[PDB]
């Protein structure tokens, strides 16, 4: 009955509303702490995320998961500050997204799992705070290196229990590619979700996937109007699945953050213009949709908090 | 001016010495020493092998490295701070874009990458307040355009400041050219600036058609000729053909060594120190006695390793 936070070991009962995509920054590795005038000051993100986290705990939310790995310039000691002074539950990742360095896209499948078990056993760097979570990215055909990352993380969800997130680029459906590299290492689907699933509308895609068992990531519903599908488009997709059985196999989250680098410079305020309600999108606007296309709310509290906790509770 | 900033610190130019101005503590990504030291076996075990290594380069007369590693080769600068005070060598910290940049970096503009080099000269890395002394830089091929952005931001940066721009030269077709003249249409003075890893080439007469232009020449990979069938004894013949040319005033010598490395494969270190047990000391113990054993003055090695040095080094906007 223990999830690591970046404040320390949870009970599955204090995990409560679960956003199961977020970011507090998209950066890159060292970026925060070597240029933090980027984001005007560190001071200033720190701010913002307060801000827009208290706004989410006020519209219910209690935890969110954090999937920055590394080379996404995770900084668990931001991810910290933040989470106390908001009160909201953070889960830190481990795992290697699509901008790896060299000296990690060097490293082979037994070194990757090696370092993948450091961040969940040992902790991040040298401050204690364990990752709960294992992400992984492709682009739409696997690369050699991004299949040894899958194979890493399945190894390191094996010895740990901890789950597996993924994303794939290019808004392109990689869940079957992924599914058959995890199951070829013996990974349970209930410990997988297939992340950005809301990128199509492809619902026998969708449905074959849940039926496997695997969770299915509706998590960028508000990336609607930035580059195309209404954001009602996409919420209705967790409709689709609760009415053919799969209500236990759905994620939902909003993949929003406080501060981004890692592509052109404006890009978080093109963001904040298009979803002002950040990571209260959910909350306010996708639930209360869902609602009145009536859905009852027991089966919303089951995606919300049911399905969350059984993701992130450690599994062998 | 007087001074050169040192992760230790302002130095004045008479404490600068016999310098090694192509050299690295580690070779890594960045963040990557922070968040998987035990890649390295420690950072305790990493320390340690490199204030043995530059306690050893000291006794053999060296008194400054210029650790040329740059933001996305994983320096840290704390870490540098730690193995110079413990060695006591100085050591003078870079700025600049090296070849594996993170997308924070790749996806910034010119003027961007001028605001970011300037703030490690200007104000410090990270929170620790020690100032980059020198700009880095490198080049591919014919140079794409992401790094003449970066050469841009250098120059801009150097004119703005006074630090040198040091470059890595990748590739054998003459590769100095296209550097130049993205410098000098920049307005950048030829003096300000080291065209790295001349070594890699024979073509002495680019050498010294770009040492007559007024650049620096890095004469500094010579440990690695082993491990391309030439030996270090060839490229250190380059060290004196430029003399005989009439350039000494143009040469800058260094290693390129490291302590550990993590950008390649996994026990690249240990092959490397089975080539060049010698390390750091390799220029010190072994070229410039085989120099001198060619015929070179004690004072023309003495301007190569100490005057020239410490002429590039010297903030100078001029
Ligand atoms: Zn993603
Ligand atoms: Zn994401
Ligand atoms: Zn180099
Ligand atoms: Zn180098």
């Amino acid at each position: 009955d223990r999830i690591n936070t970046v404040r320390g070991p949870i009970t599955i009962s204090e995990v409560g509303f679960t956003l199961t995509h977020e970011h507090i920054c998209g950066s890159s590795a060292g970026f925060l702490r070597a240029w933090p005038e980027f984001f005007g000051s560190r001071e200033a993100l720190v701010e913002k995320a307060v801000r827009g986290l208290r706004r989410a705990r006020a519209a219910g939310v209690r935890t969110i998961v954090d999937v920055s790995t590394f080379d996404l310039g995770r900084d668990v000691r931001l991810l910290a500050e933040v989470s106390r002074a908001a009160d909201v539950h953070i889960v830190a990742a481990t795992g290697v997204w699509l901008d790896p360095p060299l000296s990690i896209r060097m490293r082979s499948v037994e070194e990757l799992t090696q370092f993948f078990l450091r961040e969940i056993q040992y902790g991040i760097e040298d401050t204690g705070i364990r990752a709960g979570i294992i992400k992984v990215a492709i682009t739409g055909k696997v690369t050699p290196f991004q299949e040894l990352v899958l194979r890493a993380a399945a190894r390191a969800s094996l010895a740990t229990g901890v789950p597996v997130i993924t994303h794939t680029a290019g808004s392109q459906r990689g869940g079957e590619q992924q599914a058959a590299i995890f199951e070829s290492e013996g990974l349970s689907p209930s410990r997988v979700c297939i992340g950005h699933s809301d990128e199509t509308d492809d619902l026998s895609y969708l449905t074959a996937l849940a039926a496997r068992g695997y969770l299915i990531g509706l998590d960028r519903i508000p990336h609607s109007a930035i580059g195309s599908r209404s954001w009602q488009t996409r919420a209705l997709l967790i409709k689709a699945l609760i009415d053919q059985g799969y209500m236990k196999q759905i994620l939902v989250s909003n993949d929003w953050l406080f501060g981004i680098s890692s592509y052109v410079t404006n890009f978080m305020d093109v963001m904040d213009s298009v979803n002002p309600d950040g990571m209260a999108f959910i909350p306010l606007r996708v639930i209360p949709f869902l609602r009145e296309k009536g859905i009852p709310q027991e089966t919303l509290a089951g995606i919300t908090v049911t399905n969350p906790a059984r993701f992130l509770s450690p599994t062998l």
